[PDB]
């Protein structure tokens, strides 16, 4: 069915000037952009956004990086969007993306496992949580 | 447990200059205001916000009224907030509120069944939906 | 003529539960609230908002305090609003406000010179800058 | 000197899927994107945004079109940004743009005089007004 998912273009991809190319990719893939904004996570908000990983070893690095500069979030809508967007961005490790998914966003714009260009919701539950964290219903148009 | 709920001060109460008194009441009742903003529903958004009532006879009147002027929404947090806030605002019919709940918000500031001063989420499920409709996680502070 | 000015309710007054009473005061004084929101200054933003005082000795304390917790900003509209609102809030030193302007907001809710409850634009030029810093034209309704 | 200007990607360019390519163009031209969001003008807001043209014959058509669907606004920052961005988008009539400025945004993505893909501030004064209309200082990051 038609679904909504969240992507966030990370500070590394922002700095590389990849924003337009990244959005264009999702447009060409046939998604509708339903919400879009540039903003900046505070460390606290980034921590809340990533609450599920608070126990993980990479947590602090992730929170700091994701609050180190402005990011751009978008709500993408389309058939099977959550699963399809995951596949489009590719594996978390940018280097591995270049090895196994050479057309993926992370292969094209990601540097490594931390500076990997982009985030996307990994499940229906996480999509619901993440979209609401960033955008209100008033912002979805 | 500690809960969050949504209130919206409606155009009638806004015009009456009741906004400060209404917020003060919830403050005195011991709630934390976690989010707050003045905005205006488009007819479309008001329709979406009230989707559950699309079948009801009052629907069009409600949507028009709720988009007829600016409103103010707040997220209220506190122990048992959802049920407590419902009780504080009182029955939907302002006139009946004056009869059976004379200290309720609707008794004090409501006019009738339509111009009844204020909205509050009526359940945990509707609270979750309504809060996200109006406020993002970024706006809850 | 009819003017617009900005107020911000500071963290001290927020913690005291004074928000509703403060807004009510301005409503009773005959002002229209044209915009309203709860948000939180980052230290960087608070610094920008107060750029004119960057040279002053109190600057760092002010910036830290104003980013120490959530605040609420409102746009107030009315005849001669800028000068009238200044007079309603009273002198910067809360203690002095109690001595020379006992009905002022700062006399009622302020503690001292730093925790002085509320901010208001001090001139037409600063009003224009401050309103735009906090609210877009899209948020003025 | 370094300046800020506003662009708005119009509903026609949005529908053509041109958003990514348009932003990428400005990135390649060496501008920083300081703010970005997808939103929708109400007819009233579009009218306010375009107040200078209220007397013009095209006014009503412009207001309706610009409120006919979601748009995307960005703040662009760079040396001589206001003048440079004007030149990049090209003449208002998309067809004339293809004739005299074949590399301009409007030549590439515009259809005619009304569906001409994109708006940009035409002067320092209008830039100041337009940026503030769409984005608060809190949204510029």
């Amino acid at each position: 069915a038609v679904e909504r998912t969240l992507i966030i273009v990370k500070p590394d991809a922002m700095e590389k000037g990849a924003l337009g190319k990244i959005l264009d990719r999702f447009i060409q893939e046939g998604f509708q952009i339903k919400a879009l904004k540039m903003f900046r996570f505070t460390p606290e908000k980034a921590g809340e956004f990533y609450y599920v990983h608070r126990e993980r070893p990479f947590f602090q690095e992730l929170v700091e990086f994701m609050s180190s500069g402005p990011v751009v979030a978008a709500v993408l809508e389309g058939e099977d969007a959550i699963k399809r967007v995951r596949e489009i961005i590719g594996p978390t490790d940018s280097e591995e993306a270049r090895k196994v998914a050479p057309n993926s966003i992370r292969a094209q714009f990601g540097t490594d496992k931390g500076k990997n260009a982009i985030h996307a919701s990994d499940s229906p539950e996480s999509a619901q949580y993440e979209i609401c964290f960033i955008f209100s219903g008033l912002e979805i148009v």
